[PDB]
């Protein structure tokens, strides 16, 4: 008989190889449905739902509940085809998905079976589980039609987001996510006598200095709001002076940079207007004797991290819950992308053990 | 007399009226069958020739040749729909193509149809012409189809290309043109984490900024190289670090000015890839007795242009000509559109005077 560290890579393995992008919608499809087959494979009842083509997986001791849901994806960033052919090399696998976030489904699917296994095997049944599991298929895009709607369904007395941290940081903190659309308005004339316009690139240019003075803290963890120019799109004829020139900013926020304040600074400090695309909550943990067990099994300390997660939708279904996760040496979305298969079980361990615990 | 322009006020409405935009090319090739018909019902012998999809409409005194040719073009840019109904109001025809370039066409079919007429009430036929006619479908698009493909047919002792200048100012030189893409390529990151990446909007900014330092030298009529960033595109997702942005230039050069000179200059002085988009030669007119007799018959005064034309295809086919025409109000390309109608006769009678002294 194989090892459940075994059986994780290898299914880990299978999983990398539906290149999962949004960009191949029928790739996240495949990648549920064989994990529905797995489910079923296993003796593990399992229900598929589809919101707006994107898959979400449920694998719960009984429909609409269960103790301790472990939420993790199978959609992934983009990558060149040869980091879909899983690789082990030494103690680490290589692949798109190793770290963010395929191990996480194959260890929850893992757990799940070993724990229905032994529970089966003194006469109790799925419906005994604390265990549960919420697989998801479009966390990397923000997760609207995934967790969002698979969250209102779950009635879980706590919650780890497997997509995050590492074995000795439990994630008690994300930072927010503020996107807004500058648009500048300058005055159109023919390029073979541009003196007579204004070029409304040169205005975004000048409201992007500007905007910049708002994101002058730096510190070395880099625990400060941030501003990223993500998008700029101005003119059409070359030979015009634009006068319309768009660009969309992405920023980020810890939890003591207030989104409505720092908008209306923004709006004070630019000449051109400004539109706000959508806002991410920062992720704070709701205090838990949950999360002082799972560091209490696990050695972890509570840490915090740049990026957002699913763990955004906790707290709109009143869910408490943490990010966590297996050791990625901080190689997601790279080329470098790779799994410490070691520390696979630094996570198995203390997350049966508070399931165990959490069951009747 | 006015009564004698109106023919022409009503051709050119009757030619607005065809949307002939490079997005229409049946329009543009039914606005030249249009021509033809006309020709036809007028007793002048015309030829088509078209060379993808762009139709040259030769109105000749003989195969391959003219005294004085007018040359002007059929095609427009993009209008809304109520640009291509003409109307009349305070002495000015409104539309697209009014002045840029419809009347012109019109201006020359009228010329020809009623000089030939009188030749032939004496007794004389088209082979007995001084006047000849070129018409084009593709100047706006910069003419490699058009002009470039009829001016090496035919020999003409003069050419007037009826599509710039105003009834004051015979236009003897014209800026040239060098149209550029600039890439710039930076370091994708996460939006979240953006100190890993290198934007590649800040990239483009940064030579811009380096390119205009070379586009320094000023003087009161601008008569100097200019740069024009036209159009600016980077970027997908917002909570991305975009790895290449492009940039669209629209460069105008004077006769001191090498365009293989500044072409290297600008590759040497920015960081990113430059690609010509294409050039087109400065325009300066030949010396000659034609153009001083024009001058003289319409009161005229030689001048610059800052904007380009058919009339950069003459010197390389031999052909001595000029830009000259009525009075726009410098509208073109512009919703307020419009001909200067008493503008009409300012024209037709020098050029008129012209080419009879050249039967003689």
């Amino acid at each position: 008989g194989m090892s459940s560290m075994q059986h994780i890579v290898e299914l880990t393995s299978d999983l990398i190889r539906f290149p999962s992008m949004h960009s191949r919608p029928e790739q996240i499809s495949r990648c549920a449905g064989f994990i529905m087959d797995w489910c079923a494979q296993n003796g593990i009842h399992a229900e598929r739902m589809d919101h707006d083509g994107i898959p979400s997986v449920m694998v719960l001791p009984e429909k609409g509940r269960a103790g301790l849901l472990l939420m993790a994806h199978i959609d992934v960033v983009d990558a060149e085809d040869d980091l879909f052919v899983p690789r082990v090399e030494n103690d680490r696998l290589y692949g798109r998905g190793a770290n963010d976030d395929k191990y996480a489904v194959a260890l929850g699917l893992v757990m799940f079976r070993d724990r229905l296994n032994a529970l089966k095997a003194a006469g109790r049944s799925q419906k005994d589980m604390a265990l549960g599991l919420l697989i998801t298929g479009d966390e990397e895009i923000g997760g609207m039609n995934g967790a969002a709607k698979a969250l209102p369904l779950i009635r879980a007395d706590y919650v780890v987001a497997l997509d995050g941290g590492n074995p000795q940081q439990v994630i008690t903190k994300e930072k927010g996510i503020i996107d807004i659309k500058l648009t500048c308005t300058g005055k159109a004339a023919h390029g073979a006598r541009p003196w007579m316009g204004v070029n409304a690139v040169d205005l975004l240019m000048e409201d992007y200095t500007r905007l910049k003075t708002l994101f002058a803290e730096e510190n070395e963890d880099h625990w400060h709001r941030t501003v990223n120019l993500g998008r700029i799109r101005a003119g059409e004829s070359t030979n015009k002076v634009p006068d319309v020139a768009e660009g969309w900013f992405n920023i980020r926020v810890t939890e003591h940079d207030d989104p409505g304040a720092l908008i209306d600074k923004i709006r004070k400090t630019v000449s051109g207007t400004v539109s706000i695309v959508r806002t991410v909550p920062v992720f704070l943990a709701a205090d838990s004797p949950y999360t002082e067990r799972l560091l209490a099994l696990s050695g972890a300390t509570a840490g915090k991290a740049h990026g957002a997660s699913d763990a955004r939708y906790l707290g709109e279904n009143g869910l408490t819950g943490v990010v966590w996760g297996a050791e990625g040496f901080n190689t997601l979305h790279s080329r470098d992308e790779c799994l410490h298969i070691p520390s696979l079980q630094s996570i198995y361990d203390p997350l049966m053990q508070l399931a165990r615990e959490m069951e009747e």
